[PDB]
C-alpha cells in the first residue's frame, strides 16, 4: 500500500477519543441529538418517511442550496454546491480552482486540508504569517507586500481554527480590495463564522457575486459534524468543473440527509444561538482561568469560533523538541482524564487547542484537571 | 477553473432525467421510500432520535462495519471500509493500491470510475475483451496469456454492468487460481453480486481472508442508491492507508446514516429479495420482447444484476459515428419518453443500457415506447 503520514490533527483524534474524558479539545459546538433537531428544526417523522432514497443531484439539492443560498451567497442558489461536510468542497473546488506555478498566498497554521491542496497542485505557495493579523485587520505593508498583482489565490480561515484570530469589517475590506486590486481570488473559510466574540458576524464575501470562494459546514456552529454536510460558496463556472470529480468520488448526497440540512440552515439561528451563548459562559470563565494562570500560560483571547491556542511558557522557555506538547497532552490525558489537541497539529509546537464550545460542566472539569496538571509540573 | 470531460454516463443522467419519463435505464432496483425502509429493518423513530450527531470514525462505524463483514468479509470487521457509496470506496482504495508503472489487468468497458484509477496513477493498463467471458468463465488462454507473473492487480465487475456478464462459481475459482498464481491482487466490484440469473451468487473474495480488494454497495440491490453507503473489504493495512485521502476528503460517514444502513444490512435478505422478484418477472418480459424484436435488435442474455446492453442492429450495419446511439436515445427520449443511456457510456457505441429493476407497469411502458421507436426507424 501507498505510504502516507496522515495529518496529526485526524490521527490524534484516532488514538485518543474514547469514554470518560473531559473532551475540551474541540473547534465545534457539542453535538445536538437527532431528537433535538427535529424539535428545533420542526421535522416530523412523516416528512422524513416520505423521502425516496433515490438519487439526488452533482450541485447539491434545489432546497438546501437555496436555504444555503438565502443565508452566505445573496440569494443564489445557483452558486452553491452542497458537499459532505466542507472537507469535500475544498477538495472538489480547489483541485479546480489552482494549478501548477499558480502563486498563492496561504494563512499560516490553516487547517490542514486548506494547506495541502495547493502543495499537491504544485502552487508556488507564500506564508501570510500569524503575527500579521491582529486587531481585526492584516498588517497594511504584508498585505501589500505578500498579495501581489498576479497572485492566483488568496486562502484564509477566519475565525481561525485553533488561535480564534479573525477580522473586523473593515480588515476584511481591505483584504477584499487588495485581492480586487491584484485579481487574486480570495479563498474564505467560514467554518465559525457565525460566532463572533469582538466584532460583528462576517459577512461572506460569496454574497458578493464575485469571484471568490467561500466554504461553510454545519460541523462547528450548529452542532452538527455526524450530519456531513457543508458547502461551497462560488461562480457557477467553477462549481460545474468539479463535476467530473465528484462524479468519481462520491456522486452526490443523500437525499434524506438533504432534508434534514434544509430545515438546519433554516433554523440556523435557533441551533447556533443556543450553542452559542453556552460558548459564551465558557469563555468568560475561560477568560478568568487564563488569567489566573497567566504564570504557566500565555494567548491571544479568541476573537471568534469556539476555541483558541493556550502556549505553555513551561515549552517555550526551554522551547525544546516540537513533539514535546505532544508528550505533554498524552500526560494530561492519561493521568488527569482531559483532552487537548496538541498544537503540532496546527504547526504550533508550544501551544494546545483548547475548545470551549463544548457543555459547561465539562468543561470545568477538563480546566480543573489541566489546573492539577500546570501546578504538579510547576511544583516539585 | 480547470477543464476536464465529466464521464458520459453522469452527463447523460444530469441532463436527461426529469418528471414523465419512462427510466429503463438504470443498473439498480427501484429505490424504497424511508418509511419502508423503517418498516421493512425495523427501525423505531426512537432509535433515531436517540443518535447523536457527533463524528463518527474513519473506518466506519462498528456495528455497519460488522453487519457487511459478517455477509462479505468471513465475519471480519477489520476488513472492512465503509464509505459514502462505493464510489468512495474506490477513489480510497484504489488511490491507496496502485503504483505508476504496475502492470493492471482491467475489464473492457468497466464502469468509468474502476477505469479512471489506473489510468491517473500511470499504471501500464491491458484490456480484458469482453468477447473473453462467456459462459461463466474467463477464456482460460486469455486468462493465462493477460494475466501473468508480476502483473500487480486484476479490476472486475461481475456480473457487469451494463451487460449483465458473470462468472460461475467455476469461473471465479479459475480466476482466483490464476491471481495466486501471479501474485496479482483481485479487485472483485460485486455491486449487483446478490442477483444471479444463470449460476448462483458469487461468494465474495473478501470473506477468504486474503489478499483481494471487493466492493459493494446498497445502491444497486437494496433500493438504496440515496442512501450513500457502500465498503470496500480488504487487508486492514489496505484500509488504515486509505485515512490521509479521507482526512481530506469525507473525514467519515454520519452515524444517523450508519444506523440505517447497519439495519438495511441485516436485512438484506427482506429489501434485496423483494425487488429480485420484481426484477425477475421484468427479466422474464424482457426476454420475450427480445425475441419478438430480433430482426432489429440483438443482445447477450444478463446473467446477473438488473440491466443488460441490448444491441441495435441498425447502429452496427451501418457503423455509424459513435454518437449515433446518443442521437438515438435522445429521440426514443423526447419523441416517447423513455429513457436508456447510450452506450457510449460504456465504451459500447452499438448498443444502449436497458434496465429491468425498476417497477413493472413503467418497465412495460419504456418497452412499449421502445418497440415503436423501432417500428417507426423500420418502416417509412
Ligand atoms: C477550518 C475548517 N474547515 C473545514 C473543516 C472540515 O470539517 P467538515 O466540514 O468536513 O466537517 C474543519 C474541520 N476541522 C475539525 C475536524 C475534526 C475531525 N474529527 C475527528 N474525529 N477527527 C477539527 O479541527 O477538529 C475546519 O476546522
Ligand atoms: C459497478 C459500479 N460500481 C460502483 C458504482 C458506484 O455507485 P455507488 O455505490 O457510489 O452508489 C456504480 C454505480 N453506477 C451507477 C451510477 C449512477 C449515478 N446516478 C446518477 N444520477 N448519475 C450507474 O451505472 O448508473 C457501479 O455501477
Amino acid at each position: 500500500p501507498r505510504r502516507e503520514d496522515p495529518p496529526v490533527l485526524e490521527e490524534w483524534y484516532r488514538r485518543h477519543l474514547g469514554p470518560d474524558i473531559h473532551d475540551i479539545s474541540s473547534s465545534g459546538v457539542h453535538p445536538y441529538s437527532f431528537a433535538e433537531i427535529r424539535d428545533v428544526c420542526r421535522i416530523p417523522a412523516a416528512d422524513l418517511d416520505a423521502v425516496v432514497m433515490d438519487d439526488s443531484v452533482s450541485q447539491g439539492g434545489e432546497g438546501v442550496r437555496r436555504a444555503i443560498a438565502d443565508r452566505y451567497a445573496g440569494g443564489d442558489a445557483d452558486r452553491v454546491l452542497v458537499t459532505h461536510g466542507s472537507s469535500e468542497a475544498i477538495a472538489l473546488t480547489l483541485n479546480a480552482l489552482l494549478h501548477r506555478g499558480d502563486r498563492v498566498v496561504v494563512q499560516e497554521g490553516i487547517y490542514h486540508s486548506l494547506g495541502h491542496y495547493p502543495r499537491a497542485a504544485g502552487c508556488d505557495v507564500a506564508v501570510l504569517p500569524g503575527r500579521a493579523v491582529r486587531d481585526g485587520e492584516i498588517d497594511p505593508d504584508v498585505l501589500a507586500g505578500l498579495v501581489t498583482p498576479g497572485t492566483a489565490a488568496v486562502i484564509v480561515n477566519f475565525p481561525h481554527n485553533p488561535t480564534g484570530v479573525t477580522l473586523s469589517p473593515q480588515g476584511l475590506r481591505a483584504l477584499k480590495e487588495r485581492t480586487a486590486a491584484t485579481g487574486a481570488v480570495l479563498v474564505w473559510d467560514a467554518a465559525t463564522a457565525e460566532i463572533a466574540h469582538r466584532w460583528e458576524v462576517l459577512a461572506d464575501p460569496g454574497a458578493d457575486g464575485g469571484d471568490t470562494v467561500s466554504y461553510g459546514t454545519l460541523s462547528k456552529t450548529f452542532g452538527l459534524p455526524g450530519l456531513r454536510v457543508g458547502w461551497a460558496v462560488a461562480p457557477k463556472e467553477l462549481l460545474t468543473a468539479t463535476f467530473p470529480l465528484r462524479d468519481r468520488t462520491t456522486l452526490f448526497l443523500s437525499p434524506l440527509v438533504e432534508l434534514v440540512a434544509e430545515r438546519a440552515v433554516r433554523h440556523a439561528d435557533e441551533l447556533i444561538g443556543a450553542r452559542a451563548a453556552e460558548a459564551r459562559h465558557n469563555l468568560a470563565h475561560l477568560t478568568g482561568w487564563m488569567a489566573a494562570h497567566e504564570e504557566l500560560v500565555r494567548w491571544t483571547p479568541p476573537e471568534g469560533g469556539v476555541c483558541a491556542l493556550p502556549v505553555f511558557r513551561e515549552l517555550e522557555r526551554a522551547a525544546a523538541g516540537p513533539q514535546e506538547v505532544e508528550r505533554f497532552c498524552l500526560e494530561l490525558l492519561e493521568r488527569h482524564r482531559t483532552l487537548l489537541v496538541p498544537g503540532t497539529a496546527f504547526g504550533a509546537p508550544h501551544g494546545a487547542r483548547l475548545g470551549f464550545g463544548g457543555p459547561q460542566e465539562d468543561f470545568r472539569a477538563g480546566l480543573d484537571g489541566l489546573s492539577r496538571f500546570l501546578r504538579e509540573r510547576a511544583a516539585g
